[PDB]
């Protein structure tokens, strides 16, 4: 069902979750750490053209991705 439930305070999007498929590192630019303010920080990507991607930085794959990619910032 869905009713209201009528509680939070109309939220939106931040981010894809997590990645689900395998992501590579040859492929994408860098990437850049998030804030827990949305509703799941972790590490999100960027390939090298202007797609993002977002993944739990715990996951080994990406805990690769990050050792190459910078923390891109500011």
């Amino acid at each position: 069902g869905d009713t209201l439930g009528a509680s939070w305070h109309r939220p939106d999007k931040c981010c894809l979750g997590y990645q689900k498929r395998p992501l590579p590192q040859v492929l994408l630019s860098s990437w850049y750490p998030t804030s827990q303010l949305c509703s799941k920080p972790g590490v999100i990507f960027l390939t090298k053209r202007g797609r993002q991607v977002c993944a739990d930085k715990s996951k080994d794959w990406v805990k690769k991705l990050m050792q190459q990619l910078p923390v891109t910032a500011r």
